[PDB]
């Protein structure tokens, strides 16, 4: 079966969430960030040269990093899912363009706030940026159905989702923009976001 | 036909080189990036919302963003070019895995170098973590053929040289990385690359 290499918490929590909701079978391995080796003690710069999570273990040993990108893989595990538009859709193209989004704009402006070692000017300029992000999902999800593709939760609301958990932790506030706090709480009311939240200790 | 909303020298660069691989008709509409007005004093946030280039508007008249969907897009439309592995492949997964971290991990690592108002001790970090991940890229050049991808020229190719095109102005030194030196050379000396640069006034 599949291997998942996880932090608890970290972006790896969104493919842990499709893996899921599409129904596949896998196995969690946690990782320590700290000394990059895995739960079961090895080393897991030799899983994942780039040393970080998540990273994806698949059965023919081959190993996918990059959150998009495995969230992408699995989707089309199971096309009969929806968690994506169909191959040959320009909404595809849509839904990657989310994902690309969450990835640059937003998955990364927290970059400041996880380092030790960060300037304070920075950290201002990031919440200023993130700030200027969070107005146009507001605008988006004003314009749109429930999810980022409006009917269809896709795996793009995983990854967004997941990454605007952080958020209580870095004790950022949301309240300015209530439809995303309002988009958070459905997120993490689905029963597979649920089960995979009690599966990595979040609850 | 579609037309690419770019600046000189930015990110845009990348599908502007791909649309001329892939032999594709196009028209490049310049973006003052200053005062999001279009070369022809249209307003550029109309265009894209979410206000940075590239931005690629198609025919039927819509508008695509975020530089790695683009790529993705364009290279669709002439799948005989091999600008990217046939859908279905597992190597195709590969090449996404190689835009995802171009995109998040190169790309955006040169966030404060391009900001105005940045503290030192970021641009500091940025190149330390910057250098972390021309480490990555040196490995796989040294094991891997020609590009990225190794025998085949990608989308990847326009995405990284592009990208790392910037040092030289940022003054930052690649010495430390040959194989990635030969890589640049190797890209800017095809025609097409070559043909962009000059319609973008870069030479």
């Amino acid at each position: 079966v599949m291997k998942l290499y996880y932090f608890p918490g970290a972006c790896s929590l969104a493919p842990h969430i499709v893996l899921r909701e599409a129904g596949l079978d896998f196995e969690l391995e946690n990782v320590d960030l700290g000394t990059k080796k895995t739960g079961s003690g090895a080393d897991f710069l030799q899983v994942n040269p780039k040393g970080y999570v998540p990273a994806l273990q698949l059965d023919d040993g081959q190993v996918l990093t990059e959150d998009q990108v495995i969230l992408q893989y699995l989707a089309d595990l199971k096309p009969e899912s929806g968690l994506m538009p169909p191959s040959g859709t320009f909404e595809r193209y849509r839904l990657l363009e989310w994902l690309a989004f969450i990835s640059t704009e937003i998955h990364k402006t927290f970059g400041p706030f996880w380092n030790p070692e960060s300037p304070e000017a920075s950290k201002q300029i990031a919440l200023g940026l993130l700030s200027r992000r969070l107005d146009y999902v507001e605008d988006r999800l004003e314009a749109g159905g429930p999810w980022l593709m409006g009917d269809r939760y896709s795996v793009a609301d995983a990854y967004l989702s997941t990454v605007l958990g952080w958020c209580e932790y870095l004790k950022i506030d949301l309240s300015k923009w209530p439809r995303i706090l309002a988009y958070l709480e459905r997120n993490q009311a689905r029963p597979a976001v649920q089960a995979a939240m009690k599966a990595e200790g979040l609850i």
